């Protein structure tokens, strides 16, 4: 309203500080806001939380010492506060629980982020709350114009990478956004010598952005379980839209979507067919290329800016005896990721 930017931009910041999102999470988690609100997350809390889990998974893998697991399942949800109504606790007994309450801090974490930059500052100004917060996420925001080659290849990368197959959505680019995160460009600088460079997708849930653009990209810290990581705490990428885009979490209720393009500098990559959980890549290794059935035309391989982009339809690769549907992409150093571009898409269930 009183605000310099672009209404593009403008509705992202609402939507990325949106409070009732927030606590719509929360309640969504079943958390008890009473014993633990929105204002009173903590980053030790939640990271006594992980530990936890990461011992609930290590008690699975053992031989359940049926009542310490009971005893561990019981300290998570102390630590963590939860009013689940009729129905009691579920245990945290399997590998799928135990990721899908490492998925929840995660979230907590970067809505605690979020809040946190919200509440922060002196809290009285003359420019308006949009403007005030854009700033706290140090990040510039420039509109792509729909009419630009940027814009046309991007729309082009979302179309052909869309599967036609396990989707139940079309996907629409509403906005397309450029962005700039204070010091991407310095941290990353060593890692354009690399070759290999490539834009690849990475998809979030929409609670998570003001996190990821105040901080990066991030790892997931050493607390943390690693069940659900296919290859390790990376930072993770797909060549193919609706691959990164099931990671935005988005539902017939809210069919917006936020999804992240990144420049990564991949160098010479480590390529494997099945799972492994990797700490060190080998020496003269930069990356992991988890090998999919299905991967982009090689042939309309483009670039723009000097990075590839695969925007290629998807067709056969030559790999029988893998576990993977579609690529992935895995880099251990935060500095290898430089983000380019933000998208707000709508997914059009059928
Ligand atoms: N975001 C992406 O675009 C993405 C793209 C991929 F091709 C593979 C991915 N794997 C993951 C994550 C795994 C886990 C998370 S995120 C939270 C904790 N449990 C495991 N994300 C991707």
């Amino acid at each position: 309203s009183k605000s310099k930017l672009p209404k593009p931009v403008q509705d992202l910041i609402k939507m990325i500080f949106d409070v009732e999102s927030m606590k719509k999470a929360m309640v969504e988690y079943e958390i008890d806001l009473q014993k633990m609100p929105l204002g009173k997350l903590s980053k030790r809390q939640i990271q006594a939380a992980y530990s936890i889990l990461s011992e609930v998974q290590q008690a699975v893998s053992q031989g359940s010492s049926d009542s310490q697991i009971l005893d561990l399942s019981n300290r998570f949800y102390t630590l963590i506060p939860h009013d689940f109504g009729m129905k009691k606790p579920p245990l945290l007994n399997n590998a799928d629980s135990v990721q899908a309450k490492a998925e929840m801090l995660d979230n907590l974490l970067d809505i605690e982020v979020a809040y946190s930059l919200l509440r922060g500052g002196s809290d009285d100004s003359s420019k308006d709350p949009i403007d005030v917060n854009y700033e706290k996420l140090k990040t510039d925001i420039k509109v792509v114009d729909r009419d630009s080659e940027e814009a046309e290849i991007i729309r082009k990368y979302v179309k052909n990478t869309h599967a036609t197959t396990h989707n139940a959505y079309d996907l629409e680019v509403i906005d397309i956004f450029k962005i700039e995160r204070e010091g991407e460009c310095q941290r990353y600088k060593p890692f354009k010598q690399l070759h290999n460079r490539r834009l690849l997708w990475h998809g979030s849930r929409t609670t998570n952005f003001a996190g990821i653009l105040s901080q990066g990209l991030r790892i997931a810290p050493p607390e943390a379980p690693v069940t659900g990581y296919m290859f390790g705490k990376g930072i993770y990428f797909a060549d193919m839209v609706s691959k990164s885009a099931n990671y935005c979490h988005t539902s017939q209720g809210d069919p917006i979507g936020l999804i992240l393009l990144g420049e990564v500098a991949l160098g010479n990559m480590y390529e494997l067919k099945h799972a492994s959980h990797i700490s060190k890549l080998p020496k003269g290794k930069h990356s992991v290329k988890g090998l999919g059935k299905t991967t982009p035309d090689p042939s309309a391989n483009i670039s723009l800016d000097g990075v590839d982009v695969p925007l290629g339809t998807g067709i056969s690769s030559g790999v029988n005896d893998t576990s993977l549907l579609y690529n992935e992409y895995i880099v251990y150093d935060i500095a290898q990721v430089n983000l380019k571009y933000l998208l707000k898409l709508k997914f059009n269930f059928k």
